[PDB]
């Protein structure tokens, strides 16, 4: 798809792009943005309006292109896996994310000293991906600890990411989900799927509708709909699971509907049983 | 109980209450609060003093009432389960919690643009419950990552909530505890109980005194005093536990004193044994 | 070692040290620091330059000494366990860490009210240890959620601490590691060791090179090089592990090289097998 937006970029004096903010997708309106242009000598950066036009099926070719792609995902214009992100790690700079805005990592010690004359300097994160909410708050969502949702996360209407939840870029919820565990990059969960506290979903992997991952559980395989993984139980691709009297590697149960995975507390054996009613 | 306090409320131009801060319980002193009244046109809110009087045994009837109840818990005037919270979710608004203060979720994009002229806008959370410490810091407590304690948490003197700890509203510690795992809404742990790193306590559930939940453990049943759950072991209500040669569903071991729960590493069987010395 | 640095201390009106910032180790240059000296009457603190000289092998004797030691670790001048920290907990004050800077816990309610006239007051943490990044950002590191790295953490070049990672003081990475779980105080992991999401390493304990702790795993013993602990599996010192037909308490497998620990999904038995290729 040809996608375009007008945004405001933060550039170092050597021309490295620390960030871009695109408030709206597909608009040429600049009036939100002209008051934000200028030069900050304490950070040694310039903020300047840019217009970015991309082919979402092509690999990104520069830092601006990479930033627009993350915005398209978090504004929910594009779902996870629908936009080409190949090579994005190479295009994003490591940035010090502060209460004063993004700062270059090279020379940060001098930067911090300059900024400290203006007020206390707090560093929220040092990374190539910022906190999503600092660029877009999608509608119909709650996020307890907004450090734990990267820009490029897709959070469908009706999602709650609790404080223990984490959602990486190119990942998230396609419908209404309670997310209290970790959704790795490239993982999606479909409508009504709830991820219990401290649960882990490995990234290849997606879960269908109305799944339940128990607290402290783990899922290393794709699941279909109406599956349950018992609290505390980690299903790896290599786990051998007893189903109807036979052992199956979990990788072969990928995409199954209506299975409850538990570890028998008497024998210690991993079992899967049908999820009755459904 | 009749409870009353004077506080300062933040109201949208449509009269929705985004927050109330009650610095003290039971006082009519306004002199801390009159300098904080006014109108913020970038957020489109008004801050105004309110006096709120409630019956803690009755269901809350409006947003102010709900906010006072959360304060009563976190100031430790009332313990968890001692105040009626029925319907509170319906009375609290979803709010964008920023470095500039609370902001309405509707229209936040315009709000963010207005505020960005004043300085970098950082969103800490988007939720119906704020961070406790932004309203009350109780005495004798440490909190590593104060994003992870909701207003309405009760943290007794001598509590440390480490960065991996999480304490929901209507929950917490009745005495001195090291909390490095998740205390769900309506869960309390009694004096000397330590919750290990990444442990999960389901919410009906409380733990007694001097309990130890191992790292990455889970507890889905009430426990009495001097119980231990091995690291990595999740006791669900349905788990069948071997105790003195017989199998018992864990729900039937609810409230037991002096049991150590472990998963036998040879057989894989969940067992409970007496906690000797005690 | 004799170690010395010039820094800027924040002192209460009773002379308690809330913090010290030492921008550089071993320098007498004050020109970064003289613009930061002064008195803040809303917090009731004074900021003043100090010169601190210590013997790293001796126990710290005052709060300034304790702060310099934490800096020496996070600037990577000293590795974990190389500096004497005995009694440090007694020398650090509990502090309220705010957007305005450190504040005393005694009297914070009055402090908060004073500061609220200047702007929204946000409390990041209440603890004896601050967030490392607010004092030093070491080179070659990423940190997703910088609430989760305490000052006194040592993060070697090439380390990424993801949002689920946590690194305590006197702890961390000796080389390039992806850290998505919890590195307790006094724990180190050597080059190429990756700590999976939600994994727990107990603190006596270190891991060698190229180890892999699966998501939601736990390690209660020292490991040598090229060990793997399966996702979801917690090895406690007391766990009895089957290796080559014999049962061994895990404490006796301390420091082993090239072992893969798994829980057999059929029998529920904890086993260790050689890590083939290596
Ligand atoms: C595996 C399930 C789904 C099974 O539950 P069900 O309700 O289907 O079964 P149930 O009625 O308990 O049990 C039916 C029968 O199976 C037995 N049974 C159950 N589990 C067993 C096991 N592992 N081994 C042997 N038997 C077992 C019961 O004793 C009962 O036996 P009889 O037939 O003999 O009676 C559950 O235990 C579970 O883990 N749910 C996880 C939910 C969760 O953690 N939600 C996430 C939000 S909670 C959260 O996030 C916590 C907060 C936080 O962590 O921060
Ligand atoms: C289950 C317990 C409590 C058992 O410990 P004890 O000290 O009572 O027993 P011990 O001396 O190790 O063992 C007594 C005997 O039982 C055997 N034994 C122990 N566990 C076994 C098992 N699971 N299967 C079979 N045998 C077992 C031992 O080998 C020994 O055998 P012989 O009799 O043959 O010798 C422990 O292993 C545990 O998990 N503690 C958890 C502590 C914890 O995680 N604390 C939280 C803070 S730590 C934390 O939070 C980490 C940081 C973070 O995560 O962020
Ligand atoms: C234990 C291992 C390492 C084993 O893996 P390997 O690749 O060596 O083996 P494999 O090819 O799967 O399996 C070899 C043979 O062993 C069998 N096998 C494997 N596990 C078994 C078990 N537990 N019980 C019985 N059999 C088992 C397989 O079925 C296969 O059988 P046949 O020979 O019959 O074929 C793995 O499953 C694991 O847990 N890796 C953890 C990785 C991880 O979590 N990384 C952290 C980043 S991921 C993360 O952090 C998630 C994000 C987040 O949490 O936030």
């Amino acid at each position: 798809t040809t996608a375009s937006a007008t945004g405001i970029a933060t550039l170092t004096s050597t021309g490295d792009v620390l960030d871009v903010w695109y408030p709206e997708i597909g608009s040429t309106d600049q009036s939100a943005l002209t008051p934000l242009e200028g030069v900050d000598e304490d950070r040694n950066v310039t903020r300047k309006i840019v217009t970015t036009t991309i082919d979402i099926d092509a690999a990104p070719t520069d830092t601006y292109d990479a930033w627009l792609r993350l915005h398209l995902l978090s504004h929910r214009v594009f779902r996870p896996h629908t936009i080409n992100l190949d090579g994005i790690f190479g295009l994003l700079n490591n940035v010090v994310w502060t209460n004063f805005g993004p700062c270059a990592v090279d020379g940060f010690a001098l930067t911090r000293a300059r900024l400290s004359r203006r007020g206390q300097v707090t560093v929220y994160s040092v990374d190539k991906f910022p906190r999503m909410v600092d660029y877009v708050v999608p509608s119909g969502v709650r996020i307890g600890d907004a450090d734990r949702v990267r820009l490029g996360a897709y959070l469908a209407d009706g999602t709650t990411v609790m404080h223990e939840g984490f959602v990486n870029f190119n990942a998230g919820t396609l419908g209404a989900s309670m997310v209290e565990g970790r959704i790795s990059a490239g993982v999606t969960v479909d409508d009504g799927t709830d991820v219990g506290g401290g649960a882990s979903i490995m990234g290849v992997i997606s879960l269908g509708k109305r799944c339940l991952l128990g607290a402290n559980s783990g899922c290393g395989i794709p699941l279909g709909d109406d599956c349950i993984i018992e609290a505390g139980l980690y299903i790896t691709a290599g786990t051998k699971v007893l189903f109807d009297g036979s052992l199956h590697k979990a990788s072969t149960l990928a995409g199954s509907n209506g299975l409850i995975f538990r570890r028998d507390s008497v024998s210690g054996q991993v079992v899967a049983v049908p999820n009755t009613k459904v």
